[PDB]
């Protein structure tokens, strides 16, 4: 049982999925893979914890999601450096985001999820 804005954040959510073939940003950059990350990186994102928050309806409106969003790309832009992989896919998948998740579209969903409301 979820809520159309949870609906919603999902199908935003495998939309920008769909933007990282690589699975780059599906789970979360451990140190391990990553030394110094967490001593770096202050506030670490990936689509796992944003998935998570969806399903815990810890999200409220479609623009915190999508200040999650920027914030995963621009943790990689921070440790990685512009010639890597990492950088450029992140530069690459913010770019692509960012029409998906565009006032445009932001706004068709909240008309239809206040439509679900109030019977
Ligand atoms: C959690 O797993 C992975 C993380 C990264 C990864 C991501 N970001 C954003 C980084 O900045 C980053 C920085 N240094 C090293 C690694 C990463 C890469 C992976 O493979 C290429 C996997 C493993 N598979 C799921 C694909």
């Amino acid at each position: 049982e979820q809520t159309p804005l949870q609906e919603a954040l999902n199908q935003l959510m495998r939309q920008l999925q769909r933007k990282d073939p690589s699975a780059f940003f599906s789970f979360p950059v451990t140190d391990f893979i990553a030394p110094g990350y967490s001593m770096i990186i202050k506030h670490p994102m990936d689509f796992s914890t944003m998935k998570e928050k969806i399903k815990n309806n810890d999200y409220q409106s479609i623009e915190e999601l999508k200040d999650n969003f920027k914030l995963m790309c621009t943790n990689a832009m921070i440790y990685n450096k512009p010639e890597t992989i990492y950088y450029k896919a992140a530069k690459k998948l913010l770019h692509s985001g960012m029409k998906i998740l565009s006032q445009e579209r932001i706004q068709s969903l909240k008309q239809s999820i206040d439509f679900m409301a109030d019977l």
